[PDB]
């Protein structure tokens, strides 16, 4: 089997992408944020504290003939910005782009933090990291991909994110019409539960390429590109007036600036992020200070190849016995 679904930016800055997901019988469609940096499928639901729901679409398991309470199971998770959610668990049928998993763990939120409440465009998350990061207790659960794997034509999924435009998630096949040239595959470490790999270096703008190993994760659920402070300083030093702002929380630059591109290595191949992809607009409405799309990972403990990097590529998440990652230009 295979599945194919369109993913759409939630706003004009590509802050996140949402993909429609069908849950239950009859189907309930929720727009979920696919997150290759976590491993929980959780949704706003009929169990969510009413004061914490504001415009989201909810899952109502009592309306699904296929829903079953996963008795005793609970979950709790927090994300990169300090947001969090928690609740109990059902199993139900879940379909993504025509691909169906029966008995999928669907984590029903009882509680969500304020920034989830305040974002009406995201109805929950669908984790696509390794199942070893799933937070359900006392019986850890598998991700949608893990569950689907044995049914798929090939044990892969691909992410083709758009810049200010829709893109695609495919399961079970590689669309050879979606990229240019060849796919370069690179080794993955699963020891921390992530799609963790090592980039071979970087360049800023038309500068010379610096060969240096940069360990990091391929993370569709992180908006920005988080790299070592050395790398990020070298980038922003090429932008007149750019500076790191403690009050704002990262590098900002004059909104009058045209930004240089950023290149990262994949083996002997190169992926080029156009400068416009690194511009995240005014720090506040009307401001002439703009927020940068490349930020320091210092303090995170890990480098993150988030959407800013991934949307410049066609990315293959290969879940074979020995997992790998592939990157192509597009």
């Amino acid at each position: 089997s295979t599945g194919s679904a369109t993913t759409t930016p939630i706003d004009s800055l590509d802050d996140a992408y949402i993909t429609p997901v069908q849950i239950g019988t009859p189907a309930q469609t929720l727009n979920l944020d696919f997150d290759t940096g976590s491993s929980d499928l959780w949704v706003f639901s009929s169990e969510t504290t009413a004061s914490e729901v504001d415009g989201q679409t909810i899952y109502t398991p009592s309306k699904s003939t296929t829903a079953k309470l996963l008795s005793g199971a609970t979950w709790s998770i927090s994300y990169g910005d300090g947001s969090s959610s928690s609740g109990d668990v059902y199993t139900d049928t879940v379909s993504v782009g025509g691909l169906t998993v029966t008995g999928q763990a669907v984590e029903s939120a009882k509680k969500v933090s304020s920034s989830f409440t305040e974002d009406s465009t995201i109805d929950g998350l669908l984790g696509l990291a390794f199942s070893t990061l799933n937070t359900v207790s006392p019986t850890q659960q598998k991700t949608f991909f893990d569950n689907a794997k044995a049914s798929l034509d090939s044990p892969v999924f691909t992410a083709d994110l758009g810049y200010h435009a829709p893109g695609t998630y495919n399961f079970g096949f590689i669309d050879t019409t979606a990229y240019t040239g060849s796919i370069t595959y690179t080794a993955v470490s699963t020891k921390q539960g992530f799609w963790e790999w090592t980039s071979t270096g970087y360049a800023v703008g038309s500068g010379t390429f610096k060969s240096t190993s940069i360990d990091g994760i391929a993370d569709t659920g992180t908006t920005l590109l988080y790299l070592p402070a050395t790398v990020v300083s070298a980038y922003w030093a090429q932008v007149s007036g750019a500076k790191s702002s403690s009050s704002v929380g990262g590098y900002v630059f004059p909104c009058s600036a045209t930004l240089p591109s950023f290149t990262f290595g994949v083996g002997s191949a190169r992926i080029v992020i156009p400068g416009d992809y690194i511009d995240f607009g005014p720090i506040s409405t009307g401001s002439s200070s703009c927020f940068g799309g490349i930020q320091s990972s210092a303090g995170i403990g890990i480098n993150i190849f988030g959407d800013v990097a991934l949307k410049a590529a066609f990315v293959v998440f290969n879940g074979a016995t020995t997992p790998t990652l592939g990157f192509a230009s597009k």
